[PDB]
């Protein structure tokens, strides 16, 4: 099955654009990445940076993850990110999202060898 690393790429990496270009970014991306297949995933963040810059977070600032785990890392720099949040009108299978573009620090949980991001914790 899909690896945790690959799922991370699928769910959160958008190196093809440097920012969301229209309010429909979220609707399009959430659908195209298969995040609304089984249900409308309520929230999702996409990161507009190269994979190697995101992977590099795993060797940046170690912080506790929201749930208490100690394998989280916070990026030294801000990153271009797109926040996607389910709208009051969202109704499966027509999931609908609000797009919010921002430059923030990202926090990811890392695992394995190579030690890479497997989960998006938060943006600060």
């Amino acid at each position: 099955k899909e690896t945790a690393a690959a799922k991370f790429e699928r769910q959160h990496m958008d190196s093809s654009t440097s920012a969301a270009s229209s309010s429909n970014y979220c609707n399009q991306m959430m659908k195209s990445r298969n995040l609304t297949k089984d249900r409308c995933k309520p929230v999702n963040t996409f990161v507009h940076e190269s994979l190697a810059d995101v992977q590099a977070v795993c060797s940046q600032k170690n912080v506790a993850c929201k749930n208490g785990q100690t394998n989280c890392y916070q990026s030294y720099s801000t990153m271009s990110i797109t926040d996607c949040r389910e709208t009051g009108s969202s109704k499966y299978p027509n999931c609908a999202y609000k797009t919010t573009q921002a430059n923030k620090h990202i926090i990811v949980a890392c695992e394995g060898n190579p030690y890479v991001p497997v989960h998006f914790d938060a943006s600060v």
